[PDB]
């Protein structure tokens, strides 16, 4: 258990494909334990989704690749957890 | 083994009849479904807004949507999707 | 064996009598009912609005509705339903 | 066997005497009462408003009512009732 | 496990002695398992404190004596828990 | 044996130097101190207000106050205190 | 031995480049560090404000500060410090 452990991505995307498709593909990466997609807000042609990815030594670029290949773009990385222990934010 | 779509939060519109209970039962009788939670969002005239949370393993979206429509329901939005081996909650 | 209806949150309106502790007792005595929670939402002139939470296994809605209605209450709406092997909570 | 009335929350009005500690002790001394919690809601110039939560097995309402009345208090309302094998919480 | 188990007191006391001593003396009473003193507000010559006393079969008169013999006064009993099971107030 | 001052929540005022890191460090090296948490409440032109939480057994206030003093800090108030065999939280 | 600085929460300012993932990775690769959490507070024109929480044992601040500065980061303030054997949370 090392490297990138959890990422929270601010992603913008068209209506297609559906977020279940995004979720599935991402979840199928080998170093990924689970993926959560939260619909932030849908608009006229786009959709704003918050993706939480849990894993072990996650390959950002890989993750960004799957996302972009499906027409989505990453607007920002909101949270990054790295290491042996999943450290939560102290608000 | 646990994989695929694990949880779906669905925004659904439907007529008073049949009652949410039938939906819950029918959805819960699906093969990979562990459980189903149907929360009433708001009642209107001849209409009813519910939030459907379906937990299970490698769930079939299409099979779920099918059940719902087969009962006069319609899916307005997919609010949250969880996929993978571990259930990940939104940060 | 866990299956069927597992939990219901019923919005019920009823005259003052019988008291809610009687609704609770009667509902709790039903077979397959693990427990019952009756929350008082508001008291009116000659009526009360109460929230009923029923836990159990493979619950029979009609039977539960029967008890509530035999008792003088009316179900205005089913606010929550849970069905299946696992009691899944609502994600907020 | 665990059954009957399991937990009550009572809206009680009482004179300043006797003290809430006397109500709590006396009620906790009842045959099938596991515990009692008295939360002071408001002290008025000649009376007080308390919320009495009583936990137990097959609780006797009339008996609990009696103890409260012999002590000079009166039950204004029954806010929550729990009954059966398991203690269920409101959702 | 019988009698008074928890008490929450609204106490008024002059600046001296320090709460550090209240908590310390009270914690030293026979049937007390622990004491939590929370500072509500401090004024020009006094301060309002919240005393949480946990234990088994607590003696109110003893505690009250210890409080007064130190200069503080009990303005009110905010919560009382009696019995075999520590029952929290249902909100 | 677990007794006396168990936890303290200290409101402290101190010049920017020495840094809170040194404060936490020297306090944590005290005899019966299990751990220390220093929370920066507010920085000012020449001073900063921190909240200090000290966990341990039969803690010595005089000692704690001493160390804080020596580094130029000052205890403005004692917001919370726990004493006794068991750690009791406020209700 | 479980001692010293256990957890730190640093308010940091930095240019968009390099990404926060590299910071999170590099800080997690430091000896003594069990895990790192970088929360995005805000993105500005040429800058970015992040809150970094570091967990581990007997952490070296000067080392952490260096890694950050070596990457263009700057520590505007140390918001929380935990030191000792047990991780203590702010009350
Ligand atoms: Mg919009
Ligand atoms: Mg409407
Ligand atoms: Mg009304
Ligand atoms: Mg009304
Ligand atoms: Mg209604
Ligand atoms: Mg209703
Ligand atoms: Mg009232
Ligand atoms: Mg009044
Ligand atoms: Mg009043
Ligand atoms: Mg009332
Ligand atoms: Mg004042
Ligand atoms: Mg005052
Ligand atoms: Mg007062
Ligand atoms: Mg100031
Ligand atoms: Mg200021
Ligand atoms: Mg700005
Ligand atoms: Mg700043
Ligand atoms: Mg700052």
């Amino acid at each position: 258990l090392k490297g990138l452990r959890r990422l929270v991505l601010d992603v913008l995307k068209p209506h297609e494909p559906k977020t279940i498709v995004f979720a599935l593909k991402l979840s199928e990466l080998e170093n990924v334990d689970g993926v959560n997609i939260h619909l932030s807000e849908i608009d006229q042609a786009t959709e704003n989704i918050k993706i939480t990815i849990l894993g072990n030594n996650l390959d950002y670029e890989q993750i960004k690749g799957v996302i972009e290949d499906m027409g989505g773009v990453i607007h920002s990385v909101d949270e990054v957890v790295a290491g042996k222990i999943i450290v939560e934010s102290v608000e």
